């Protein structure tokens, strides 16, 4: 899903969620989502390519 992340901010979601993965230790989708969820809408950028197991659990896609 596009999310609250347009084409330009699709380049910036990696930075938005980056602070969340950095909080756990890499793309730990169930982990970063807890912190990244503050970015209501760019989490959708995060789980976009990670649309699987936990993403459905993450509750995005």
């Amino acid at each position: 899903a596009m999310g609250k992340c347009s084409v330009l901010k699709k380049v910036a979601c990696a930075a938005a969620i980056a602070g969340a993965v950095a909080a756990c230790g890499g793309i730990d989708l169930p982990c970063v989502l807890a912190a990244l969820k503050a970015a209501e809408g760019c989490a959708s950028c995060f789980c976009e390519d990670h649309c699987h197991g936990v993403c459905k659990d993450l509750h995005l896609c």
